[PDB]
């Protein structure tokens, strides 16, 4: 399936090139502009674990998800990986636990030592 797939198939977008965030762009967004560190950028998404269970999705809710980029409000996956984004982009995410929660993991949902799949959307980016 897609995990599989971004697992092995995917490019390492990390500056160690160490594969602890792979991408594969699914929808190809707008022109060649992506986010800038502090941006407010708005993002739909979903969460798959390892045993294939969907952990959270955006959409369910009925509204993005906001964070402002490269401040570690977010795993370091998604900081280096929205800021690849183009608006208007689709991409899948698989995000090794040391780009992620670790061996602590989140409780409840998020086990220890956990590689992380996203579907993310990139909405809009903007700076405040
Ligand atoms: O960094 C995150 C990442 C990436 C952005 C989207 C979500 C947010 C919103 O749930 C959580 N965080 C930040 C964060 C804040 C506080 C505790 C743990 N993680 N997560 S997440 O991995 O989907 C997630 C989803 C859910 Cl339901 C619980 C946890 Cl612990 C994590």
């Amino acid at each position: 399936g897609a995990p599989a797939t971004v697992t092995e198939q995917g490019e390492d977008i990390t500056s160690k090139k160490d594969r602890g965030v792979l991408k594969i762009v699914k929808r190809v967004g707008n022109g060649e502009e992506t986010p800038m560190i502090g941006d407010k950028v708005y993002v739909h998404y979903k969460g798959k674990l390892s045993n294939g269970k969907k952990f959270d999705s955006s959409h369910d809710r009925n509204e993005p998800f906001v964070f402002s980029l490269g401040k570690g409000q977010v795993i370091k996956a998604w900081d280096i990986g929205v800021a690849t984004m183009k608006k208007g982009e689709i991409c899948h995410l698989l995000c090794k636990p040391e780009y992620a929660y670790g061996s602590a993991g989140s409780l409840p949902k998020i086990p220890s030592n956990a590689t992380l799949f996203f579907e993310i959307e990139l909405l809009d980016f903007k700076g405040e």
